[PDB]
């Protein structure tokens, strides 16, 4: 078969890019290793930036989000006795964030695509990329036991952290920057009313805790745990008792608990690769960079990469300006590093790190006291949280 743009991965990155391209008249094919329900089983992101909200609207897949998403104007940080609210809307100059689950965004995009009739091959096994630097690259894969070949002009690697795309670039061509954190996040999804109308990030001596939500009758909670923990060692009971222990008494007493729908541990990591492209292969989303969940930047960075790729591909196709695709990495990397810095900062001030001396503990506390007490400090958090402008 043949197409214009081959997309590896049917996660939100690939589906969004595919939708934007299809709409602009650029044919694309999406190859996914797993099945539709496997993809739909991933409970991940809950917070979207305005830029991503507008892109969904531009892709024409915002009906349900507009109806079901929750717009938030503030967020809270609880630390050593106090709870401080950051008014995102006034400190950022009017911007807000939207709480709408990643499973939901994915479902909406999958429906949009199924209806458009664009090509999507699930269970595409053994995907391999070829002739990345030639004029006619191609992808080979197996559907059943037959190896099919797909010819194309460009390939977008939207296959996540463990995808084949990033592995397909000569190692010597890429420079990696990575930081692994000595802890993960144990998350629990429950069909219970959230404890607050806004998110609560808590720095507690026992470790980090976070109170989030998906809707008015569905919550998502997290607690920082050592990388040596097993989710099977965390019963629902143990989770709730631990969560309550890390929250302000007044918050903990309002908590409606309940049986988990999902429980999993996500280890924290920072990862960036430079550049984000090779020949006719362009990386997007988790395939090029990972940010710890603390700043709620991952999916939002994927959205900006995609927005940039989509627009550079449009110029190349409709305007015949193929030369602009060479500036893809420079453009994306500017935003990526800024968000990595914020996610890193958020992570360092909200979590309890092992083997930290007295001095560094006091500084972590003072960082919070200063940034949450200064008008200028609050503004740096707010403008970064709502999302820095797209370039
Ligand atoms: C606990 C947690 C909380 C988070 N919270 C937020 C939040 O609130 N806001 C936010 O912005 N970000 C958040 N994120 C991050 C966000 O979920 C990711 O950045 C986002 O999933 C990236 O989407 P993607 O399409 O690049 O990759 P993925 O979701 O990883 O999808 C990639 C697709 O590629 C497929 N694939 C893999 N390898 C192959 C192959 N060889 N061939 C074919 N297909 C393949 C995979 O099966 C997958 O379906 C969070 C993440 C976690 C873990």
């Amino acid at each position: 078969m043949k197409t214009q743009v081959a997309i590896i991965g049917a996660g939100p990155s690939g589906l969004l890019l595919g939708q934007l391209l299809h709409k602009a008249g650029i044919d694309n094919v999406i190859l996914e290793r797993q099945t539709p329900d496997y993809v739909l089983g991933r409970i991940k992101a809950g917070v979207l930036e305005q830029g991503m909200v507008d892109l969904l609207r531009e892709a024409g897949v915002d009906r349900r989000m507009a109806r079901d998403g929750l717009v938030h104007e503030g967020v809270e940080i609880a630390f050593a006795g106090q709870r401080r609210r950051i008014d995102l809307k006034r400190l950022s100059g009017g911007k807000t964030v939207t709480v709408y689950g990643q499973t939901e965004v994915t479902r909406d995009l999958m429906e949009a695509r199924e209806a458009s009739g664009a090509t999507t091959v699930y269970q595409a096994a053994e995907v391999r990329l070829h002739d990345l630097q030639g004029e006619r690259p191609y992808v080979t894969f197996e559907r059943d036991g037959e190896r099919l070949r797909l010819d194309c002009d460009y390939i977008a690697g939207c296959d996540g952290f463990h995808g084949i795309s990033r592995q397909s670039i000569p190692a010597e061509r890429l420079k990696v920057f990575e930081r692994v954190y000595p802890f993960g996040w144990l998350g629990l999804l429950a069909d219970t009313p959230p404890v607050s109308h806004e998110l609560i990030y808590a720095n507690h001596p026992r470790g980090f805790a976070l109170c989030s939500q998906r809707s008015a009758t569905r919550s998502r909670y997290y607690v920082q745990v050592p990388l040596t923990e097993k989710v099977e060692d965390w019963s629902d009971e143990r989770f709730w008792t631990e969560l309550k222990a890390r929250l302000p008494a007044e918050v903990a007493e309002k908590l409606v608990t309940g049986p988990s729908l999902e429980k999993s541990i996500a280890p924290l990591r920072s990862f960036v690769v430079e550049p984000m492209q090779h020949g006719r292969l362009f990386l997007a989303g988790d395939a090029a960079h990972i940010v710890p969940p603390t700043g709620a930047k991952g999916l939002n960075l994927a959205a900006s990469d995609v927005s940039t790729l989509y627009r550079l591909l449009l110029k190349a196709y409709r305007e015949g300006r193929g030369e602009l695709l060479e500036r893809y990495s420079a453009i994306c990397l500017r935003r990526i590093w800024k968000a990595e810095r914020f996610s890193w900062w958020m992570t360092s001030v909200l979590h309890r790190f092992p083997d930290t001396d007295a001095f560094s503990q006091r500084i972590q506390q003072t960082e919070l006291e200063y940034y949450l007490g200064s008008e200028a400090g609050l503004a740096t958090i707010a403008e970064n949280y709502v999302g820095l402008p797209y370039e």
